[PDB]
């Protein structure tokens, strides 16, 4: 099952694409909607045809319904440094003595109203001069950190405000448009391999393939059951938490984002997530 | 004015105190009721008799009623280090490089629901070796950073994680009771200089007085209204949302927290936020 | 317990009156509140004052808080002929067969938004050329015949149209306007024999005591307790259904209602009902 | 537009049919629904297959989707002897006065709890000896008296005790399951002239066609819009509200309704409402 939502005259109408290609109009709210499936895979709706997903992909909006955010997510949750490859901890900079130990990296990423879906706006902080898109595979979560299924997500990274001082983490990482999602939630039932998946980042100007890079999940060191035991240890989280699980493609220092650019991120099973983006004013 | 909140039989009322000791009942919200206040100082409700603010503050629960969080803040954001007085950026520690530069720290303390009220119970995380509270003044906002009122915040933080590494900050400060506030807010106009007011900390181990310790915010070097311009920039804040302003004191490595100990926070004009705590299980 | 309700900038609250003449503030809504007064008796809210009671019943409206109807009844439903003293069937007239019957009469009186209350204006059809008060007794009722108390009700009848032809009753009962009740809703407990009441109806033409009228309880032939039971029968009725229980006192053909009248109705231990006369524009 | 509504796990769908048997999901509540096609013609919602209307009216079940009550109508009022052919009025019964007099029957009918819809049980009263159905055509209405659309109506009548005497008439007319409609909502574009449509009244006992009778609307003498006239005069209906036109279909004394029996009512254009009976236990 891949699962999307439209917003039609102030509205919300969620739908569920079937292997076969078949349309159907959800009864239950998403969230509530992925919880039954990864328990018995019902699916409560009636088939619907004139919803034509193909376009909304491609397009955004056709006559009265645009494609969005496919669920409203309670908490965001990231986890960087995860793949296999200034301050600094006894000569080892604080990145790669993460690398090394026990504890994972774990923060909290963005509030839904944070983020913004499919063919919508992603934002650079008005006081960041180097903004990078983080590419990473993101899952869905109940309360208990069972998987209810998988995602792109754009982890929009103020690079610059990081560098200067990992203090400043937060300001670079929760912001308005800080992050981006979709355009589906694909079923657990979809990806036979998680770490058998292939992440292609675009970064497009005026036309131009400005940046073009590709990593698969096979390079994935720290795995994503173990960042979800993390996150949960004395912490409450609900359904339909979605955790970020980190990304390979770095931009260098000359690749930062600026106002109109286009992100397209693709990954094998999801499909591929556009955002413009907007620069903030000061 | 100075308000507080009771749960009573699985829902809350919000009660509110005038200079003259006379308790008012609530008609709304209590965020609603405070930005109301903010405006034209006008409070819609009625007198109660009854009701022993003294007792609640006191024995926590009379009757049926219990004292709690005085309202529920949808956003909960911290700011470290804006007192006078191991990772390091080029020699200096990271710390002292955010004290002397012109961006502060601010950080994503908690949710509603990892927060916890006047006589209930903060926690310790199950991974924690030493974990200290961090008695700070706390000021409640509208989605413009106008000040609604003030209280008392325990930002409690797992100290030894964030030793460990500084990308463990949010680890060490997230967490199911990982934040205390109350026993009211105050007004705005109950506070005629902010940077004038005595914060004591005492914990309290058996009847003994484990560790005690004073400041006055007349010692605080970074000002609140920069820690609240940072706070919203580009990042939209809901009403009622709370930002904690900082800790100067900070106990020893030897006066960690541990199972069944009792945070006492006194601030002036405010009162005295008391605290049991309760050892996470693993 | 004697029940009572007020407008307040557009909301509503309901206070009790205790026997010792202290106000009660309550927290459940007014009808759950009278089921829970009708099981063991409790009263859930707080005392308050300022909150002026007798100026209420008087004035109607004392600075931004006004009387008003004390419940929202779901349903309300009428029953006619139940004291000892043309359409005709057999030579006797039907009022007069029904009142020697074993069925009596039970009708559909109003809705709550065709209802007001103390100091509300009760209407004329604009069709009537002659429509008369009728001062009954009125119980509130939940959803299996129990009695939770007393209240006066006003079942306004214009009196014209339903003697031109029993079939045009409902229209001269069901309109906005066409009943009145309050000022307040007394608990079972406050009235030891409801068979021994003074009931009083006054129509009052600028400044003039135009009708004079009075009869006691203890002349009500077909008992309460036998109009509830062929009301519910094979019929369900929700919790705070309004049974009112006939009229005696019945003016001429010359005292009927018109524009700025003053209908007060007073019955022993609920209080009196004032309600202003509004005729209707064709 | 042909409007039907299923119930489904305990919640409502209510589904539109076009000209053209498409069948439309609707966004918007069917009440809304109406008063919006009542303007423009425009209907929101997607177009669904899997949905069997016809198996529907057959079979009322299929799968998880049960066919009910197309609309929750707020208030039901009806109105007797409409069609051209013991209590009286000098010399002339009730019922004969009513028919040459200017003003018509207008009575309160029942609640939305007190009606069925198709293939639901409508009821006999545990008290009555001879119940009938009344077939009728009836009209959904806005506010204004707006004709919204047409539907069939039972309205089940306790004719003995209405015969007893007239002010038995609610309590002959008033009761659960007294009150039956559907199987649709035909919008008013469905029905080009009102005044010639087929009405057939069958009552079916084991198997048996134990009445069959039929009549068409143009031996209406009151028209319909004289009746909504009345209706509303001083008296303010709720959007969505029924008014049931009359019947000609009278059965005889004989032909009095009791348990498992079934009553088809078929009016042209409309389609067929099956309920079968059951009576009531003392």
């Amino acid at each position: 099952m891949k699962l999307f939502r439209v917003v039609k005259r102030g509205y919300y109408i969620s739908y569920a694409i079937l292997d076969n290609s078949t349309i159907i109009r959800l009864d239950e709210d998403p969230i509530k909607a992925l919880m039954r499936y990864s328990e018995n895979k019902e699916v409560l709706g009636d088939r619907v045809t004139g919803i034509d997903y193909q376009s909304l992909l491609k397009s955004f909006q056709i006559n009265d319904i645009r494609i969005t955010k496919p669920i409203d997510p309670p908490e965001v949750w990231g986890s960087g440094i995860s793949y296999e490859m200034v301050a600094k901890i006894l000569g080892k900079t604080i990145y790669e003595k993460v690398y090394d130990a026990v504890r994972p990296e774990i923060f909290f990423k963005a509030t839904p109203n944070r983020c913004v879906g499919h063919g919508e706006a992603i934002a650079v902080r008005s006081d960041s001069e180097w903004t990078l898109p983080e590419p990473e595979l993101a899952v869905v979560l109940d309360s208990n950190g069972k998987i209810l299924g998988y995602t792109i997500m754009d982890d929009v990274s103020a690079r610059d405000l990081e560098a200067e001082n990992p203090l400043y983490l937060p300001q670079s990482k929760i912001y308005a448009g800080c992050c981006a999602f979709g355009p589906v939630i694909v079923t657990s039932d979809e990806i036979k391999n998680p770490y058998s998946l292939d992440i292609t980042l675009k970064i497009v100007r005026e036309g131009r393939v400005f940046f073009e890079g590709s990593v698969n999940t096979n390079k994935m060191r720290r795995k994503i059951e173990e960042q979800i035991q993390y996150l949960i240890r004395d912490n409450p989280i609900p359904d339909g938490t979605i955790l970020t699980t980190g990304t390979a493609i770095v931009p260098g220092r000359d690749k930062g984002l600026k106002d109109e650019d286009i992100v397209e991120i693709t990954i094998s099973n999801i499909g591929t997530l556009i955002t413009p983006v907007k620069k903030r004013r000061k």
